[PDB]
């Protein structure tokens, strides 16, 4: 099974110059708690965003040219990289917006932050057709001391 996982602004913006711009450690703690034990599959500029391995996770890159850090699994394909990931139940595709395209398709879940931020920005979440998705988990929190919008953790399931 794939599945995507993704934080969005308002407008699905999720980057501005090969960075996120806001801070939710909500949001973070969120996603390492549902991708920790995976496979990750991401690509070369959400891995140069990153900056380095996400520890207790397998992290595979996709890029066409060769890698240049062997702490990390580097494919040439979406099949290359889906095969790398072995025999698991679940592989999370954590980006970027080019790497979401791919494998929207694909996928039968979506866990999705929905972040109450106006961001201007330059990379989006994919346009995903909504009557394909049914929502079976969402959770609203109000912006706290922590956390400085309020947002929603939504998971989704291709109907
Ligand atoms: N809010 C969120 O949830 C979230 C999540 C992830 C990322 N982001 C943001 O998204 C932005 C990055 O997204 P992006 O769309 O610019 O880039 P991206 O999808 O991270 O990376 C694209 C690169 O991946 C490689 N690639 C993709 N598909 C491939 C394929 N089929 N075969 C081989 N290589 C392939 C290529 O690398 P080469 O050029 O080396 O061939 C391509 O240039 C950043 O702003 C980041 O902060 C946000
Ligand atoms: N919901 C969601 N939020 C995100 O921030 C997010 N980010 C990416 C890509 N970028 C990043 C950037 C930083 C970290 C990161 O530092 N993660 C730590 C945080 C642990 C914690 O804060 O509790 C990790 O170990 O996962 C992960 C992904 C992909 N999907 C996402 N999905
Ligand atoms: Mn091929
Ligand atoms: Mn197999
Ligand atoms: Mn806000």
């Amino acid at each position: 099974m794939i599945s995507l996982i993704a934080a969005l602004a308002v407008d699905r913006v999720i980057g501005m110059e090969n960075a996120m711009p806001w801070n939710l450690p909500a949001d973070l703690a969120w996603f390492k708690r549902n991708t920790l034990n995976k496979p990750v599959i991401m690509g070369r500029h959400t891995w140069e965003s990153i900056g380095r391995p996400l520890p207790g996770r397998k992290n595979i890159i996709l890029s066409s040219q060769p890698g240049t850090d062997d702490r990390v699994t580097w494919v040439k394909s979406v099949d290359e990289a889906i095969a790398a990931c072995g025999d698991v139940p679940e592989i999370m595709v954590i980006g970027g917006g080019r790497v979401y395209e791919q494998f929207l398709p694909k996928a039968q879940k979506l866990y999705l932050t929905h972040i109450d931020a106006e961001v201007e920005g330059d990379t989006h979440f994919p346009d995903y057709e909504p009557d394909d998705w049914e929502s079976v988990f969402s959770e609203f929190h109000d912006a706290d001391a922590q956390n400085s919008h309020s947002y929603c953790f939504e998971i989704l399931e291709r109907r």
